[PDB]
């Protein structure tokens, strides 16, 4: 029942990414001298010039210049005409800092959980495409093998899809357009040709590359100084390319830069969590698992499971089986996925979901 | 096939809808003395402290401290208790200005399109009351029959459903909370209960209202100096509530602060133009319009319709429809829709879908 | 010989002032855990925005937060209105702060002392006046009895003098200028009147007021809202007020945000402190010691002795009477003159020089 | 009468003095629109960001990204590492623009004049040879003959001297100090030889030079991307280095930012002329003129005429002499000085007094 898509991701530089790092590297600065820590911090970022606010309740003692210029230089920052320096940027601090299981879901709210069996990694091909893609110029650049690599990048990957008597099976990529910063010596014949053959092609499943496929690498053609300017840099604007990559459904809320003990964050990755978890056993090819919360109230205020006819076992059946074997009150949720563990930063970027590295990406057993 | 839903919105006081509000008033003070004006800036924020940052080539002379200033004022800021008073307010100014059909889409790009028959707005109808809710309290605020209200506010409706042999009818609002700033010289006790009388049950219909339904006013105690600060507003970063409520799709792309070239915003308005004509054409109860678009070319790169089984036509019958009566090139849709006309600032609150004073909420014939 | 002179002083809510003593109460907080604290920073303010500057190596946790915050409230901007709050203003922190007898002055300097015997504090009257109207008023707003009065204000005081077979004699206050900032529920008559009985008259001495004394109270008639605005306040840009008011010489090096290691601090302050010894010894009536360093070298390179003709002893008599009373070398300067105590903020307002409670201040014996 | 001075002076890249110059750039740019333009503005900078506050009352249309950016560019900041980039740095406009001959003296005041023989310009050997020093560093900059050499730099020239019954003549120069920002391919032993050879003895009379004379070039080692940060630069903050160097008095008003209406600058100006004038016409060989302004009051309230015991024609002799030759008016003032040309940013470093280029410079005839 043919049909096309497109995802995309943009690297460790850009510059609502900076932010979301830099954010999330505060807390887990936090986490590990108080995992209690109460963390609700953003960033904003305009060449050379890092603005730090918040209210962060903890008792912890940190250097925020550091962790704030570590996380630039992580990125990659180092050289001045990137258009960012660690060790020459304005970080203007203006941060507030205070000192002093069956808890309670704070604000009203609804989490979304996604997933699918197109890939391993249970998560539409189009927006892991699009994150490999990112992942591999960086460690490109991180090893010296493309060394005219700069830390801002973004891609899109656009695949061609089509039904069956259930759900979503790709086809082939259709299109990839790519583009990434760079240093002066290097031509543009170059970098597209690195792009397609040490790039695309080495994270890019044969079945999908085609002869007809679009390659738009570097369109725009140079992006030399570019670096994180773009105007101004935020935390919580790339919502999407943290997500399902517009595949599952959004209420809004934003993750980097808050703590565990908010619902926006922890409930999503336990929605994602079970969804992963119900693929995983069998149970579906595709769910889209819904869990709400009501303000005070502790345990989750509905949970709707929905499959694209893809279960066998059919939703009111998958319910149980969910209530089964979860207990997505918040303070379980943080017990249960070691959310007080400081790997925020990582999950800063790349994507939230789809990295088995994070606890909710690890799929529970399932009794039924 | 029952299951609940939430939907959230803003004030024209939060902080990140201030700099939607602010970047979207300075597109509007380019189109009316340049139509062609390329717009692409954006605003940050931080108690009486404005940012305008952006890039836009025009011809036309603008007073930007003027349109910042009567923006803030619009919204209701001019004392400084308030948290924000557009006579005293910092305005940095770090924007950049130059001077000097069948167009061509700029970047890959997937933008999607929704309607629903619950309501005549063909929205869904948690996000509507959302919106609403908002507005009667700015109508209060601003006629005088509530002089405590104050600018910032959010809002939360969570209303139960069930499917129908196609798709998506609401039962009752389960819940509701909302949050607004106000006066000190004001009773919490009267604050509560004008919002029930004056605001919610002046506003939903009361087919939806119960005698379970659950009501969180003013949860958190006081909201008074809690003027635009909210640890830094942004431009971007409330792409939800400017859409669907987390109803339909969303690829990640904002609207506030980018012109009618941008296929994000014309493109996402076009989508729901068709979506919103297919529902009122009785052509299916709720659809989710996908257009794709290749950089260079201007005919969309495949358009695909998805109703859930609401259209007795059938998909690739609904999209000849789609062939025949629409022509969703870029060039086209800003002629069509008049986008050059200078009406993104009443856009940039309580809702981009919806209102039927915008050019893209106004169905087509449809010939079929 | 007659001659006129006219002197000027800020209150403690002048913008730069505002960021002298922030920068000295950083300095302050550093002295109080860390006497070596190692302190080298400045302050910028701009309508409820202040940006804390600096390099300081230090061995001290320190809330900038609370020190800046803290200085606001002392100062008296605790409401909105006034142009200040140091509950809601910006604190943005820019801070970089490290960890790790003949010492040798640092950086070739030439610092100047002066005294002259036309009051007890050995300064002229024209700046000793100016500052004490000043001060005047802040005990009125403190105590209560003007609770009109608010911090930011501007006091200018012309002396008419005429010189004595050595040097000047004041005669009559010619003219008194003060402009001070207030609420709005007080008359510009009533504030005037205010100004010239509860103020001028309560501070300057019987002997020079007259009854052609020319008085400008609230010239430009109201400063309400008015408050540390002024565009922008900054740090070491009220230089001839922190000193003699005019009288004396200035290299041009500022005091504030400096630790007690700068010459330019120290080694004034130890200028002033031989000068008002030399007179109060008897030994002349008015005096302009320069002292000059080399970089490198601790032991002073040359100290100049200015009296104008009003000793008797005869310079090259009284240098020798100063190298044998004192050790003008930077480390001695520090050890006999108690600078490592952080008595820094009180120094930020009001003039470093004049006030006796300072070590400086304090007249050597002298032993001939 | 044997005793030592020092002065000292700052490159055009000193973070202040990138800051003066950037207002009174701001200043020409509105007198060559408009010749009545009220400006009153400052700027802030700090690596890479630039803050343009102020109320400029004016009828003229600026391009401040452009005035401030071609400031900078000037300066010498062009590429990266130099510690700024008018291409790239953050320039943030929070200024706000209005449109709308026996005047009368604003603010009471008191303006001071100084001139002294001692060289062909009426100014301190110290001050003079000091900023001679920097402004052939620039020369040597701009030509190509030190390509090394950098904006940012700051010298200190210490002179022995030695009175003759009236007053001050120079013997030698006791040391020199100077330090200068640079490129990373020089050594430290090349540029002290060349600071030696190429600028201080290029510019420093035999006379002077001595076997004994201390030199003190890059103390501090290397000074590369010591671009202006200095911990932020500000605007007029370097009120001794455009004035005396510390050898007149001084009140304490800055001049740059401030147009010819403000009496800081105009009569300043003024009383260094007739200072000036009177040395050149022999009726002295050192003289401190001093003239005194009461608000509201146009013709000046008391003019004091000091000379050292240099004058054959005795002081009330020498006043009548200024009485008849001089109008020292404000508005007269800035008719006879020419002070509505745009010549503020040449004036904005390297002093404000010495250079002949300059109105006040141009000794008046003096009929006696
Ligand atoms: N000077 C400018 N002219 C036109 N568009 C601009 C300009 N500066 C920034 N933009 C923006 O870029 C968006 C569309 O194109 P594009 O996606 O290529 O930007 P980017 O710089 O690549 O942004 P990101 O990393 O999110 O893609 C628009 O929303 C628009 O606001
Ligand atoms: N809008 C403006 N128009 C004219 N002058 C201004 C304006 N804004 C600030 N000023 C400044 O004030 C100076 C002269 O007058 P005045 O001394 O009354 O200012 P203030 O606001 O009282 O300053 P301070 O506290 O140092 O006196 C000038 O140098 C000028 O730069
Ligand atoms: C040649 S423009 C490329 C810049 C890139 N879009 C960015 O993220 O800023
Ligand atoms: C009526 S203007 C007075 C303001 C005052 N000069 C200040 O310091 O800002
Ligand atoms: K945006
Ligand atoms: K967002
Ligand atoms: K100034
Ligand atoms: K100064
Ligand atoms: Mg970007
Ligand atoms: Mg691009
Ligand atoms: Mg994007
Ligand atoms: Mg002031
Ligand atoms: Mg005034
Ligand atoms: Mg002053």
């Amino acid at each position: 029942g043919a049909f096309m898509f497109t995802s995309e991701s943009v690297g460790e530089g850009h510059p609502d990414k900076i932010c979301d790092q830099i954010s999330d590297a505060v807390l887990d600065a936090h986490l590990k001298q108080d995992p209690n820590a109460k963390v609700a911090c953003e960033t904003v970022c305009k060449t050379g010039m890092v603005l730090l606010c918040g209210e962060i309740t903890s008792m912890a003692m940190i250097d925020y210049q550091r962790v704030v210029r570590d996380t630039i230089k992580h990125i990659g920052y180092d050289d001045s005409a990137k258009g960012f320096d660690f060790k020459t940027c304005n970080v203007l601090v203006a941060l507030e800092q205070q000192s002093p299981e069956d808890v309670g879901a704070g604000d009203q709210g609804l989490m979304f959980g996604y997933a699918t069996d197109e890939t391993e990694e249970c998560m539409p091909l189009t927006i892991v495409l699009a994150h490999k893609l990112n992942t591999r110029m960086a460690d490109l650049r991180r090893s010296g093998v493309l060394p005219w690599l700069r830390p801002d990048s973004k891609t899109q990957v656009t695949v061609q899809y089509v039904q069956d008597n259930g759900a979503v099976i790709p086809v082939r990529v259709h299109t990839i357009v790519i583009s990434v910063q760079h240093n002066e010596d290097i031509t543009l014949e170059a970098m597209r040709e690195a792009l397609k053959e040490q790039v695309i092609k080495a994270v890019v499943p044969a079945k999908y590359l085609d002869e007809d496929t679009i390659y738009h690498l570097q369109p725009s053609g140079r992006f030399v100084i570019g670096g994180p300017q773009g105007d101004a840099g935020v935390t919580g604007r790339k919502i999407i390319v943290d997500t399902y990559g517009g595949w599952g459904a959004h209420g809004g809320g934003a993750f980097s830069g808050k703590d565990y003990t908010k619902v926006d964050r922890s409930a999503a990755y336990a929605a994602r969590w079970v969804a992963k978890s119900l693929v995983k056993a069998g149970l579906c090819r595709r769910v889209l698992v819904q869990v709400s919360y009501a303000i005070g109230v502790a345990e989750p205020l509905s949970i709707s499971i929905f499959t694209y006819g893809t279960s066998k076992k059919t939703e009111r059946e998958l319910l149980e089986v969910v209530n089964k074997n979860f207990d997505l009150r918040p303070g379980v949720i943080v017990r249960d996925l070691d959310l007080k563990k400081p790997i925020y930063q990582k999950t800063a970027c790349y994507g939230h979901f789809g990295r088995s590295e994070f606890p909710w990406e690890v799929p529970k057993k399932l009794v039924f």
